[PDB]
């Protein structure tokens, strides 16, 4: 039960001693983030641990992190940890490996250009207005509002319309078969029973693939596959969404995106942007209600750029420095990816350190973001860290809320524009105050997702 | 049960239609060799079939075969089919993959040079004499002789002494712990129940690895590991064998052969040279007893080069053209590897044919060796095919008894020198005649090893 549990003693690398079979998973009782803080404080710059039989080497050195995420990305550190039975979703860009990934990123990167993005702002902006009208009636009511649900619906509306050209008010159509399915595409909690068991029993993943058992519920994938097949066959008789952009890239080097590859990207885009965007949007409105100074300052900035509740535009969005500072400071405190990982594909020596084939090199983003050594008052919400007076003292490989290098988040600038468009229209119309249900201070789940312990609820007063 | 069973219909490639789950394995009731002849005759140049869910594309075109075994060996077609739970034997050169294999072949090729080989002939030659004295007493007795056993013991003696510097008369020491274990390293019958089940249930191989269950009986591997560890620790206090040559290459580019890598090569060498050498030596003496003309002609050639029962030498061995013709013609009829295989590592187009990632490209050596289109009277034993008058009409990619290109048999010229040294000393002293037990004509097993149906027995008369 300890065939590989000797690797870090032999390489001289420190860390918590592993138990036969389990590795260090019982140390996850407090969640990925507490585990990474404790190891960092205890073992220092570099340390190892075992997810079952799987050795994970954590690195915290900015120069080492860059070699991994940027320098030897293609040569050595190309892929993330395989994580369970995955079926045809093996070809979604976030899961594909080595040369297939590079072909998919080349094929899909033209779809996330700033040019295409500002062509999508009129679509996103429309559901900002839907978000507002939904919020006002739950404000005129005066009853506390669950951000998870108002911003979930917003994020869904922006995916349904920019991904597929489907226009739904999901908040007022929770039974549209398109909403019911897509709502099921939540992010994975790698500390829940199924994934914990998979971690101790990875030899069982090939058995689940053969039974077409899949972490993506084949009930929802099947729906979307046949949905996309329908949109693909319609339209062609008679738009600026992701699906169309992928239909078009099938008409030119690299082999055009096959029909099933295409569907796989549509799905992963949903999975990668849905519960993420809503989690950040909720964390941000949590900090704005517990720091009224900042909320007022931001409402003041928005009103100056968009006088008279003027509708936001791509260009007026990139203008708002304080809004950028607020978004960023929220992502420092709550980097919802928690860790970046890369599989070491071959024996290497980066920065004087020998990394053997097979190890999972992991960057504890949550921990580096709250390290005393780089950040004053590291638990405080303090947007002035990202003022231009201060943002140059910030290491791009310490602050990695979207990752770094060729395999960073391909939807970053889309996700930032989307969240800010939401915030502008929400703050033009409303102020957000705490309640008695409001967990102050916010507690994070001990699970495997960086999310509040209990969901966040707030007062929403109308400014008019 | 037919997720991949549609590949050859879609690519336009012909072949026998597969059954859910099984693929075409039930067609193996007649053995690998009959299956390959029937498909060749029926589907022609190229055809596909499924070993369980595993698609195998057979190719018979000499130009296509060369692209696979020679041209795109490193780029595309580097590795053989994985075949079962294999433990630490994952690093033996015949099993290792991609860049690890290339490092091992670079490290071990200097050990199979002609220079080192003629330095080993005095060792091999010694057990030729042991073979003779063993044969004479079973000849003076007059009782039929089982070649499997006389040549098994010969091959063992040559491995024990050239591999490890261990000198045993295995025929007269069947209880030496070193003989008992090494005798257990027989070749795999991929049509026996365990490997058939593995072929239908490959998703179970990771479960067997985790239980340290291994196709190499960990009872024998453990013995040799600790044996080599002993020879390694002895000697060093106080030789021209393979082990020493590997000890020496650990003292220089590529990282020297680690202690466990070294042991893995020692073992695989045994597995690759033991039952192979004895099978060919037995097939050859079968043809010499059923073609007395050829046996006399060869005895005549040997006596001319080595007058007065003179002991053979490296240089007098490469002299004997008829002996070379006999060995080669026997290997045509009985290429004991039966097939060469390479895994297609990425989508390629060789010779106008699209090969997708994952397919096992297989070369039916047995079948090409008995193809009417290249060979007159293809079932006849006719050594004059390899006379210099005729051997230029022979395609090196049709006749592939040791494979071809960078991944051919690294012990070829050793195995040829070894078999010929055996034949010379045996034919200087004895003539071999059939018996009534002698299966005429020889029938091949319907199993997965190319071997006689019933073992071969012969009269052995002394020439003096
Ligand atoms: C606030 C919202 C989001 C955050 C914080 C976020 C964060 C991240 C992080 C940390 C990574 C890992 C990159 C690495 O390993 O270095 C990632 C990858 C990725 N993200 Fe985002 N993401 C967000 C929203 C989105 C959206 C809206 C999309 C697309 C519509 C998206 C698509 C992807 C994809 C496809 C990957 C995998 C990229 C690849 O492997 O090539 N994400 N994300
Ligand atoms: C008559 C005796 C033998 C025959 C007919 C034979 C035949 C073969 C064949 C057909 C291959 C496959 C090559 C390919 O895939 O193209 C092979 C590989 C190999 N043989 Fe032999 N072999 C014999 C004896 C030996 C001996 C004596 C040794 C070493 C002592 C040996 C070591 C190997 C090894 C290590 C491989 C794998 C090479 C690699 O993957 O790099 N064989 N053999
Ligand atoms: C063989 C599969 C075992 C399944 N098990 C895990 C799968 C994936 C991950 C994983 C992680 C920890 C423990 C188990 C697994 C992990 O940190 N990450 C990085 C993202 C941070 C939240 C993973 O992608
Ligand atoms: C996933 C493992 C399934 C096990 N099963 C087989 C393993 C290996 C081979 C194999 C073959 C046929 C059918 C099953 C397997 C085969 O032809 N060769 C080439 C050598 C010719 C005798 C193999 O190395």
């Amino acid at each position: 039960g300890t065939h590989s549990h000797g690797l870090f003693k032999k390489l001289g690398i420190p860390g918590p001693t592993p138990l036969p079979f389990l590795g260090n998973i019982l140390s996850y009782h407090k969640g990925f983030c507490m585990f990474d803080m404790e190891c960092h404080k205890k073992y220092g710059k570099v340390w190892g641990f075992y997810d079952g039989q799987q050795p994970v080497l954590a690195i915290t050195d900015p120069d080492m992190i860059k070699t991994v995420l940027v320098k030897e990305c293609y040569s050595v550190f190309t892929n993330r940890r395989p994580f369970g039975p995955v079926g045809f979703m093996k070809s979604a860009i976030s899961i594909a490996e080595d040369e297939e990934w590079k072909r998919l990123r080349s094929l899909l990167s033209p779809t996330f250009t700033s040019g295409k993005l500002k062509e999508m702002v009129p679509i996103i902006a429309q559901y900002g207005d839907v978000l507002v009208r939904n919020l006002r009636r739950e404000a005129e009511t005066g009853k506390p509002v669950t951000l998870k649900d108002v911003f979930g619906a917003y994020s869904m509306d922006v995916i349904t319309s920019t991904s597929f050209g489907v226009n739904i008010d999901s908040l007022n159509n929770p039974q549209d078969p398109f909403v019911e399915n897509t709502k099921k595409l939540l992010r994975f909690d790698f500390l829940d029973p199924f994934f914990l068991s998979i971690t101790v029993f990875p030899f069982l993943i090939p058995i689940l693939e053969v039974l077409n058992i899949c972490v993506f519920p084949r009930e929802v994938t099947n729906f979307l596959r046949k949905s996309v097949k329908r949109m693909k066959e319609s339209r062609l008789e008679d738009r600026v969404d992701f699906l169309q952009l992928m239909i078009d890239s099938q008409n030119s080097s690299h082999k055009a995106l096959s029909d099933l590859e295409l569907v796989a990207q549509s799905i992963i885009f949903i999975f990668a942007g849905y519960e993420t965007t809503s989690s950040v949007l909720s964390f941000i409105m949590y900090e704005l209600a517990t720091h009224p100074d900042v909320q007022q300052k931001l409402q003041e900035e928005i009103d100056a750029v968009l006088p008279n509740k003027a509708p936001p535009t791509y260009d007026t969005v990139l203008q708002m420095e304080y809004l950028d500072m607020v978004v960023n400071e929220t992502l420092r405190l709550f980097p919802i990816a928690m860790r970046l990982e890369r599989v070491c594909k071959k024996d290497v020596e980066i920065n004087g350190m020998f990394i053997p084939k097979g190890v999972v090199v992991m960057i504890p983003s949550y921990a580096l973001h709250r390290d005393p050594k780089y950040w004053t008052e590291p638990e405080k919400f303090l947007p002035e860290r990202f003022s231009k007076k201060n943002k140059d003292n910030i290491d791009p490989y310490i602050y990695t809320p979207f990752g770094s290098g060729p395999r960073n988040c391909i939807g970053m600038r889309f996700a930032l524009m989307n969240m800010k468009l939401a915030l502008i229209r929400v703050l033009q119309n409303f102020s957000f105050k705490p309640c008695k249900e409001t967990q102050i201070p916010l507690k994070l789940s001990l699970g495997g997702l960086l999310q509040p312990e209990k969901p966040v609820v707030l007062k929403v007063e109308s400014r008019d």
